[PDB]
RNA sequence: AAUAGGAGUAGCUUGGGGACAUUCGUAUUCAGAUGUCAGAGGUGAAAUUCUUAGAUUUUCUGGAGACGAACAACUGCGAAAGCAUUUGUCUAAAAUACUUCCAUUAAUCAAGAACGAAAGUUAAGGGAGUGAAGACGAUCAGAUACCGUCGUAAUCUUAAC
RNA sequence: CAUAUUUGGUAGGACCCGAGAGGCUUUGAACUAAGCGUGAUGAGAUUGAAGUCAGACGAAAGUCUGAUGGAGGAUCGAGUUGAUACUGACGUGCAAAUCGUUCAUUUCAAUCACGUUUAGGGGCGAAAGACUAAUCGAAAAGCCUAUUAGCUGGUUAUUUUCGAAAGAUCUCUCAGGAUCGCUGGAGUUGAUUAAUAUAAUUUUACCAGGUAGAGAUAAUGAUUAGAGGACAGGGCCUUGACCUAU
RNA sequence: ACAUCUCCCUAGUGCAGAUCUUGGUGGAAGUAGCAACUAUUCAAAUGAGAACUUUGAAGACUGAAGUGGAGAAGGGUUUCUUGUCAACUGUGAUUGAACAAGAGUUAGCCGCUCCUAAGGGAUAGCUGAAAAGUGUUUAAAGGGGUCCCCGUCUCAAAAGGGAAACAGGUUGAUAUUCCUGUGCCAAUAGUAUUAUGAGUUAGAUGGUAACAUAUAUAUAAAUGAACUCCUUUACAUAGGCUUUACACUCGGGGUGCGUUUUCUUUGCACUUUACCUUUAUAACAAACCUUGGAAUCAAUUUACUUGGAGAAGAGGUUCGUUGAACUCAAUUCAAAAAUUUGUUUUGUAGCAAUAGUAAUUCGUAAUUAUCCGAAGUGGUAAGGACUAUCCUUGAAAAAAGGAGGGAACGGCUUUGUGCUUUGCUACUCUUAAUACUUGUAUGAGCGUACCAACAACCGCAUCAGGUCUCCAAGGUUAACAGCCUCUGGUUAAAUAGAAAAAAGUAGGUAAGGGAAGUCGGCAAAAUAGAUCCGUAACUUCGGGAAAAGGAUUGGCUCUGAGGACAUUAAUGUUAACUCAGAACUGAAACGGACAAGGGGAAUCCGACUGUUUAAUUAAAACAUAGCAUUGUGAAAAGCCACAACUGGUAUUAACACAAUGUGAUUUCUGCCCAGUGCUUUGAAUGUCAACUUGAUGAAAUUCAAUCAAGCGCAGGUAAACGGCGGGAGUAACUAUGACUCUCUUAAGGUAGCCAAAUGCCUCGUCAUCUAAUUAGUGACGCGCAUGAAUGGAUUAACGAGAUUCCCACUGUCCCUACUUGCUAUCUAGCGAAACCACAGCCAAGGGAACGGGCUUGGCAAAAUCAGCGGGGAAAGAAGACCCUGUUGAGCUUUACUCUAGUCUGGCUUUGUGAAACGACUUAAGAGGUGCUACUUUUAAAGUUGUUUUACUUAUCCAUUUAUAGGGAUGAAUUUCCCAAUAUGGAGACAUAGCCAGGUGGGGAGUUUGACUGGGGCGGUACAUCUGUUAAAUAUUAACGCAGAUGUCCAAAGACAAGCUCAAAGAGAACAGAAAUCUCUUGUAGACUAAAAGGGGAAAAGCUUGUUUGAUUUCUAUUUUCAGAACAAGUAGAAAACGUGAAAGCGUGGCCUAUCGAUCCUUUAUAUUUGCAAAAUGACGUAAAUUACUUACUACUGUGCAUAUAGAGGUGUCUGAAAAGUUACCACAGGGAUAACUGGCUUGUGGCUGCCAAGCGCUCCUAGCGACGUAGCUUUUUGAUCCUUCGAUGUCGGCUCUUCCUAUCAUUGGGACGCAGAAGUCUCAAAGUGUCGGAUUGUUCACCCGCUAAUAGGGAACGUGAGCUGGGUUUAGACCGUCGUGAGACAGGUUAG
């Protein structure tokens, strides 16, 4: 046939990310001496909307350590925090709601977010509203931690990696039912352009492997293998299973 | 100043009364190790089941939900439903004692209201064990049952009913 | 052997005209599709969500009554944006989609402008194989290319002479081809001696036949009747079978 | 200029045709036609000539959503004046957007120009043959300060951001642009003078505060560096409220004009004021401050907001609106201070009247007079303060500004090395002017006409089409609607007049009936505005709802209700419009025009609003929220793009991203993992590739062996694909079968549901609706073939949905009639085309089977005019249906062949060690065997292969401005101990490179027999063999007939010998019909491998003996036939044998069937050959000498190849390796071939006979009539395939006419089982007639009713340039069954 709705997507053309508006990237402070070696604190001057996720931002004022003079930072919000809120970050940062400490230095059962998938990275596990993780447990020798993310998976990181003591702000948010079509198409015109979706099974052959036939059944199964070729990945991808949960 | 009533005050008064936080124990189960070697489970009798890719069994680590025995009674508290691990915090309660205060404030109550086991419902988690449904193996002239093996929903917390 | 011409055969454009396509390289998003940015735009009405105030009742919890209030992809509706119905007008049109009347749509999944993004087995698609400049189940342009066609049509002065076939075998063969048959030309040989060769003929010899016919009492198969006799059931007798001549 | 025929060379050499090409041209024809957009008339001028040039007068229209102003894109001199008429300006034309000749566009301020956005193009790298693809991914890169700090470049807005301009006047054509006035903005160098004010003896003051302060021709001037921190720039939507401006209106004064018979203190016009002056002030919403200290809470807005974190009150300060408000300023006099308050006069506040406009006079340019006192409506627009909405929070920079910070700091003279010490006091700022030098020291370049559609654009053009923005008057009014009017515009459209008919088309209107019409209430009509009442089932409680259903409504004349101000409760001045009530009045009418809901009762589908097939389908399709499912924890991942490097999702991170299914709510979501998928474990495990490793060999080779994935083996999975049974028997009647038996499945349809868009049979059975019900509805449900996310069941709301009924209503119909505009018509003017072999009266006949011409008849008389649709198998256009092609294409799959991707192993890149493991080599013991060979253990020897690990320098990822060596909601700038590759991380694994296996309709290329009484299905008649058809040689056909073939056989072959069989009779213990035995009779009735036919008795049969000729080689030939092939034979020959005594006979089967080219492989054969300059037995045998010696020998490495001979197989059998689909389809053809008529025939149907056994009470025939038998007919259905496939428009209804007779009625008769009556059969009869409906797409059918009877037929199944389009037969769609799929359906249903 021609080209599927699936491999249209990806290709880089109007598919991508809806910029405009889009305040900038959130990313923790990068790791320095001033931080590895005690704590530094900074000021929360405002809470700032994002258009792409449920979580606000904050934006976060240090004082530089080798210029004169405020340098301004954008964090992820765990919940509760607030505006005019002293934030602390670094190895001898003090265990409390929003501070930036290593993992290593956390009490066990403490809930966290912003985890670094390895260290220095500026946080990337983690960040989407409502989520937290929960810290695990510490090795005897130290020097690795063992977390779990919101998934169900549980994963070993090293110790200095960062994170945010408390939850991830804006709680909650599927929660709520979305009522009318409307109010989907302004969730997605702030995202990306990947909706109304469209059922594969009533598109014309030409376009997709359900199409075709009369009743718009599936007519073949409807999993298809890890091992399957570029348009043929189709429903079901690869799946260990089908039908109702159980645990 | 009612062996009426309410209120007060007091005691290292009382108690598995309520709520929230908290903490520990054990089995069971999962996972990770460990050593073994043929059967192990299962029963009125047995089979279905599980097992040489090491089951069942041995001991250890980590996880998980559940429950909180024994002590425990012709015992305690709660309006009743109900309530049994540790400590803390917030709560109520009754009796006693009282040369303390108020002075009939009461009794029972259609209307109306609060709470209201268990199951069931709705929603999020959660999901060990148990286990309507269901599936088989048996038992029986027959068995949609008693018995057996497995097994969803429910059982647990939060939020509604 | 060389060479002249001819015809046939074979390759090429190969008797002339004719696809549907396939490949190669480019060009289009002024329409239109979707996405984006900056922007514009939507007469007028109607209903009357939350909150608020006042009144009323009740011991309580609570509940009612009147205002106020101004919510909603709410209602009707010009415009605007559409195209439902009239199978109305026109249908050598006013137009290669127009006209009249009717109708759907109007604060949002809204409409428009301009700029901008994505390009051909590709794009784009609230998905019709829709759309991508009157071109789409594979755009437009040129070239490979005079592509190719067992198929259709056409295929040009005269007189003269001879003149067919529509059988046959084989064929991924039944609209074809090959190859035999049947035809013309060229030539030699022979006849040219009322001849021998010879003949779609008869004759006299001589064979070979199993069709029309004819037969059932000749055989095989059918097939209708009785007559006369020496193996079976019942009470010399009955049904027969069975013979024999019919 | 031309011949050549004397002879002969040479060729792009001879046309009617090709839907030929090109150019020209007719009939059609002075015809179709010149129809939208309300509509013109009279007089005058110009001119040769005026319906459409110009002018006046009328009458009209557009009607501020405009043919009005402006503008954008596009056009491009279309503008203007002057000419002017060859062509054009579809009529005319003196006109003109035509033609000709000149002319016209003026900016510091309006734009562009500058900035950045969505984005584009480049630089660094890196890829890539290059072309290009990427845009910091290994940058020594553009600037700012004065050695330090910032830091990709560049393009991208004529509607975002944005330095500054307005008024009046003026030209033939421009004007925010010229002219006049007034400003504003930006520059404005150095040096020296001057003047302006500041500060000083290096930085002013006030104010309690919030904050204020420079008024100089000019508000100029209030120190400030590095470095910083902000802010303005700069932002959504909704709703109301409020303020100002403009607009509109009213009243009064003043001007002019108008009506002025009658009325009219009148009707109308005019009554002007810009930018600019931080505009001066006032006013007002806020904010903020000082005081004040608040509950019996207060203040307070339309709205709610606010308060001890300080409210009210009282006094202030500021911004923003506004832009002369306010006694504002100036002035005056009265009362003040060593410069105030009170009173007066001025000024359109300056700009400003000199400028505008309306007037009025005189010259023929000049004067005069006017220019202003009150108020309302709220239509526009801006602002303000706000409130609410969001799983949406609503650009950026250029540019500018503010602050923090505290670097730097008299002038002059002078010793000494920017510094130090001495002497002196106007110095430092700062505007503006001036002079001089310095290149010439003030304003760059580009746009500016006109149209903007009605004729300037695009649409082939002066095309009723399409095309962006602003401006918005009066009345009516909810109203920017519709109607009419003012400003402004027009009175023209590709023509006019006259006539007035059919027909057409856009309209009206109809008595009585009221859907009877029609597939269908389509169409048309009825309704409608408002106020006041009244409002159901049902409901997700929100709605349903304007439900339903009523009443009222004019004009006049009154009454009541509703405010604002200011006087000292009363008294006054004073504003709107809306409401409510009462009289009188009239042809009982009054939302009068315009505007403007038909409603109800139900079913089906879809929850909804949404969206869609541009130019045939708006829907039931699609989307949607919710439900449900799946993958993925991350840059070594998911998902996806790219040749490659590299990207996107990702400015991301599980409440995410990606991939699906389903489709609101409510209620439910049963069963099965066998089949196919998908998926999880593995060194016990079968197979399974390269490499490796060993063994063998001279080597090539050849052999083995090893833990890849994959599959297999073991599980998991149905909101994965999907699937979800059959018979019997059984209850006091019968009935049914709870109940039982039974075969069997992976499991056997549960909850539900229904003749539903699902039911074939089927118009199901029963109700009900109706008068009549294939329709509607409710039931019932052994259901061709319902049913549970492929969703089941129900649903309020919603619908340009499908369906039915009921009410209202009507010309839909009875049954049509009248009427109006515009056409048609005639004329003047202008003026095409399709089409066209030739043509054009018929009947019949024949003929390629329906002729205009042909033969025989009828017949046949110019020229014309208007209609019309019978025919011209009328036109269009190489049938789209069907079939055909060794033409295609889209699409699908477990078709054949592949392939990107993906998964996995190996080798490399790939270093450094450590340890453990194994193998191999060399030595010693134990077990078995015949000095030798084999098996088992031991060396822990050497060498080598492997698994685990440590290291980092290779390599890879991340990070930052590459920013301190490791341990113990202010401001912030000029320790101690240990040590002596940017930082982490991962790391010889990745990754990448090359091999290799798997997976691989994701994607590619291609194929997808033939015959064929259409094709497909079925079959094989496709290779063959018998008999028959076949017509007495031979020949010879049909999807003719009865059949057979793809083998079987060491004997069933070969030879000889012996014997005679089947059967029948008569006999013989057990013994019977069969058993064996015997005798007689026994020409074949047996047996002969197998079809069927031939042949056979001292055999060809049966029994027995001996055997292997079922052999090798070669001919001549027969059959089919081309007289090719194979195959099967027949006759021999040369060998060798077998048997028989011997002749003989034996070269497969008694004869007729039993089957296979080339290449290739395979194994046989040989004293045959090759491997391309040579050799390989063998220095063999003799000699010979010491050597490059001489003779002489059929037999001479491995491997490969030949030649000859078999065998492996092509059954579509003289031999491609090959599946489906198209209702999305294309093209070449076909009447060689279907679906339609006609034609032949008439099985089938229909109609008529003849017989006479019977029936008819008795009685053949009154009426009948079996058993039988003969015809007719072409209204049926077939059979057929002659005609048409470069198109005969495919059902039915409507309408309309004619023909027929096989008569139903009517007329006349005859017969009777005929008393009358009723009637049956029958003859002349085709004159005349043959109906209303219900239901269905219907032919047909069935009712119900009328009737005189509701006869049968024909005419290309009469009737589509008459209609209609409901059905069937395009594209969309639904459901079932069927198909793995794409898709299929003589099943249904819907839009077409």
């Amino acid at each position: 046939g021609r080209v599927i709705r699936g491999q249209r997507k990806g290709r880089g053309s109007i598919f991508k990310s809806h910029n405009h508006h889009r305040k900038g990237a959130a990313k923790l402070r990068h790791l320095d001496y001033c931080e590895k070696k005690g704590y530094i604190k900074g000021l929360v001057k405002d809470i700032i909307h994002d258009p792409g996720r449920g979580a606000p931002l904050a934006k976060v004022i240090f004082k530089r350590t080798e210029k004169y003079g405020k340098k301004e930072e954008l964090i992820i919000a765990s919940e509760g925090m607030f505006t005019g809120q002293y934030i602390s970050c670094g190895t001898k940062a003090p265990l409390s709601v929003g501070n930036i400490l290593p993992i290593g230095k956390m009490p066990e059962g403490t809930l966290i977010c912003n985890l670094e998938h390895r260290t220095g990275n500026r946080g990337t596990l983690v960040k989407a509203s409502g989520c937290y993780a929960t810290v695990v447990g510490q090795s005897e020798d130290g020097k690795k931690t063992k977390v779990r993310l919101p998934s169900g998976a549980k994963k070993t990181i090293d110790a200095k990696a960062r994170a945010m003591v408390g939850v991830v702000g804006a709680g909650g948010r599927i929660d709520k039912p979305i009522l009318k079509a409307g109010v989907a198409h302004h969730k997605y015109r702030v995202k990306r352009n990947c909706w109304p979706k469209v059922r594969g099974v009533a598109m014309n052959p030409v376009e997709h492997p359900h199409g075709g036939g009369n009743h718009q059944h599936i007519g073949h199964p409807s999993t298809v293998s890890r091992s399957a070729p570029a348009g043929q990945k189709v429903g079901l991808i690869a799946a260990r299973r089908t039908g109702l949960l159980r645990g």
